């Protein structure tokens, strides 16, 4: 039997730096995790060991920290070629920064290849990024060789901005021809690598025939077999065994986010290439395994220029930026309008003669405003500024909830109000008005959403059973200051953009900002 | 007795071109007036039979049309040195592109003197533009001299943008002593032109000593002896003659806006420089005066770039910009929004700790808009669109209004509901409800207004009694459709800028918009 040893790594998402244990700023060094040094030094040690590995990539190192907003995947291939990945899958976040963004600096620079089987492109875009990716790689592993075979989400017009110029095909019907093709080039070994989530990647592990392991990513999906080294729980065993239609087991593995494990995945393959047995597990990148001082000096060397950002004007307000908790635990407060408005400006994606945009509407827990922005300093903001408002390294995600279930996350956000507690919610594109005389879970009176299927943008009262997209932290997706009901009743989860890079952005934009209070949340 | 014929202009604001009675575009050519072609042939016809003669332009010369959107004031140099100005002061809108925008295109490329003598700066921008303006300049005419001692508006920084390197003192304390200065160097001979009002005129030729005719400009203001030739009533007669502190007769004159009218004055001066006498009268520039066909012919050439900019894309709307009338006569319309949004943005001046901005509130008659956009022409505005919803070449003006004023304007805007009248008002800034059961005059039954002495923006009840500052159309300045309870009770008017280049600035830099109906206006 020959054995191949997949290491893969999963919605890195610009975690550069070691990390807390949630995945946010470093602070106690002596108990962080994950970055690239530490990746190496683990990569390093298991291919002193193990004679046949690959090092894979599913997609999303674009998006989430000061790194990608400052090196915009400079960084992603300086240190994944540092790293010898062997390949990576192409993610929706990769599309962030439209096509230029993704040919200049990711698929121009790589050593390794860059893989999707379903995206094609059309007109001189055709021509101009032509090879730059492709539907698979061929590897030589030792004296044999493995078949990788990329997809993304077909999702992908609506989680970041690739352009009109793209289109994403269904991924089980594009990765079959090419799965039929390299088994007609006596490629018998065949690793299917991408990014559209843990649902799709098991529909993929059933229907695709020749599919031998599935390296999934997208929906930051952690799978572990025994006890849990930290505190994310898993969704289900490591691998993931799906049985196919054509009766094999495939075996399915993702590997969580933001660098904290390393996937670690052993096959073991029969001389015709079928999988005669897999097993292992994520390894934790915690503070045990040392960093690489090499890697770790050319991180600090990189930092220079993301610390002389952090302190650059952004962009002016002309209006106290009021985040105190004070005013926005406990009524409409203009940060919280702010937030909600470049929350909605960033997820405006292509042009649609079915809406004016796809989302209109934006909740912001209060307790996730943690600073006010004084403008009597020339009415400068920097990032640093706006770190200490969104301090928790969070993102703004897009999930689709029924009205019913955005009523009662109203009704939660005043159940207890008077407490300066976290839950009262900030807005965009929605109208509410509460009556705090009203018994606890039926305060709210008036709540009207702004349209999506309109040519004109106006307010229609909420739908208890319709769907709504919404734009919210991932906090709150995850069931933060009690939104249980979010969790819980969700339909769909879509990871998005870092939380201050979201307000960055539509700062710079604007140039001049002057939020206003303006009757979004009312009391009667 | 020295005889000397003084012409003058002021508040041309771009009317090169021949222009319709009321100064819009010229349609029956046959019938139009103004523009840089018949004043040259006017000018010309004067220089041939006086020997005296001193062409002045009192400011404003810069904000009015598609020619300044282009040319950015390189059409003022180049059609003021073709007809051979002697003299020109700095008016407010020559500060509307900033220093820069005065120093380059206009300062650097007259070839005459460009004054005031009560603009100072300070810092690195005193030694750029030292000497570029001067405080006074002694022009020779025939064997005599004629000294010109400029002014401008001291409430500059609030009706234009010219940054917080200059200072406007006090006009009346900085002329008294240049003109002091002018006796001790011989100058006997001194014509004060400026651009501060008809009233600060006044008060210049009652209160500066040795001041022989003040030139005047920024109200628009039409003096006239005897019988009109046109639609414009005038202030008073022409000169207005103010008694000064001496006890000399010192006449004031001023010649209306647009190039319509050349003003016209015939000063006899004794061999001391006493004024003698003077008497004229403004010249109506109409189709029996031809347009020089030189000028017209280069006209013609540098519309060219005027016509391909008209079609170029400005920006995009994601939405339908809904200025039909069936809407903005009738209710909140996104196009009315969109405009009054775009007034607010025109109208942010200096950072100052006592308000966020000065202004904070706009209103727009529905009868003003004149189009929808669609939105289907791959999101393209431009500005001949723009055109098409502001077609009667007006401004967008600053206006003070007592709160009881603007609730009368709010129930004249209801008074006929129904009809489809123009009088229906948009609004920003401003959140109203009617209540259409009760009688005329008494259908307002809410009016909040936004702060602007504040550090978060918010709305409070409207006060009868206080003083609100207002963006709105000079039509409705000037009493159209209806409102003439804001004519006859406002307490201060500065003329803005042109309407449409208001709405393509905002646009340019917003880059994509979606303006929503968002509840400004509602019916209980
Ligand atoms: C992404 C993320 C978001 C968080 N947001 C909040 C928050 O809104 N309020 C809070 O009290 N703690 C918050 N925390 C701290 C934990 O509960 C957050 C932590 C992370 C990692
Ligand atoms: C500057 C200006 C603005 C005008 N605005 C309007 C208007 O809003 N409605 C109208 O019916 N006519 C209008 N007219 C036509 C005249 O009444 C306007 C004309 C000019 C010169
Ligand atoms: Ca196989
Ligand atoms: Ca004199
Ligand atoms: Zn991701
Ligand atoms: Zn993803
Ligand atoms: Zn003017
Ligand atoms: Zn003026």
């Amino acid at each position: 039997p020959w054995e191949l040893t997949i290491l893969h790594t999963n919605d890195v998402h610009s975690r550069l730096e070691q990390t807390s244990e949630d995945s946010s700023k470093c602070v106690d060094a002596s108990r962080c995790m994950g970055g690239v040094a530490r990746l190496f030094t683990k990569v390093q040690q298991i291919r002193r060991a193990e004679p046949n590995v690959l090092l894979l990539d599913a997609g999303d190192q674009y998006q989430g920290t000061i790194w990608f907003t400052v090196y915009k995947g400079a960084e992603v291939a300086h240190f994944m070629n540092a790293l010898r990945y062997d390949a990576m899958a192409l993610g929706n976040h990769e599309f962030d920064n439209g096509v230029e963004g993704l040919i200049e600096p990711l698929l121009k620079e790589a050593k390794f290849p860059i893989l999707s089987a379903n995206i094609s492109a059309s007109g001189p875009l055709a021509s101009q990024i032509s090879g730059l990716y492709l539907p698979y790689k061929v590897l030589p592993v030792g004296d044999e060789v493995v078949g990788i075979v990329g997809y993304t989400s077909k999702e992908t017009p609506f989680l970041s901005n690739p352009g009109t110029n793209l289109v994403f095909e269904d991924e089980i019907t594009a990765l079959q021809p090419e799965v039929d093709k390299l088994k007609t080039l006596n490629v018998n070994k065949i690793i299917a690598l991408g990014h559209s989530g843990f649902e799709m990647d098991k529909l993929i592990a059933q229907k695709v025939r020749g599919v031998d392991v599935v390296v999934g990513g997208h929906s930051n999906t952690f799978l572990y077999t025994g006890n849990p080294p930290s505190k994310e729980v898993p969704a289900g065993k490591y691998p993931f065994i799906v049985t196919s239609d054509d009766g094999r087991k495939v075996p399915v593995v993702q590997a969580y986010a933001f660098g904290k494990y390393l996937g670690y995945l052993k096959i073991e393959f029969d001389e015709r290439g079928n999988v005669i047995s897999s097993h292992g597990n994520p390894i934790l990148l915690d503070s045990s395994i040392p960093e690489d001082p090499s890697i770790k000096a050319d991180i600090n060397k990189w930092r220079i220029k993301l610390d002389d950002y952090s302190t650059q004007e952004l962009g002016k307000t002309i209006v106290y930026l009021d985040g105190s908790s004070q005013s926005c635990r406990f009524r409409e407060c203009n940060m919280g309008n702010l937030i909600c408005d470049a929350m909605i400006n960033n997820n405006l994606r292509h042009a649609d003669e079915m809406f004016w945009n796809h989302v209109s509407m934006c909740i912001l827990n209060g307790g996730g405003i943690r600073s006010p922005i004084d403008e009597r300093n020339d009415g400068t903001i920097t990032w640093e500024n706006l770190a200490a408002v969104l301090p928790f390294g969070g993102t703004f995600d897009l999930v689709q909830l029924k009205g019913s279930t955005l009523k009662k996350a109203f009704e939660h956000s005043v159940h207890r109000y008077g407490q300066s507690t976290g839950e009262f919610l900030q807005v965009g594109g929605i109208h509410v008005v509460y009556d705090l005389s009203r018994k606890p879970g039926d305060r709210v009176v008036k709540l009207d959403v702004l349209c999506t299927s309109c040519r004109v943008p106006s307010y229609d009262p909420l739908k208890m059973d319709e769907v709504y997209k919404v734009i919210l932290p991932n906090f709150l997706a995850n069931g933060g200051d009690g939104f249980q009901m979010i969790k819980d009743e969700l339909l769909r989860h879509d990871s998005g953009d870092q939380d201050i890079n979201v307000v960055s952005t539509y700062i710079s934009k604007m140039k001049v900002i002057y939020p206003a209070v303006e009757g979004r949340i009312k009391f009667s």
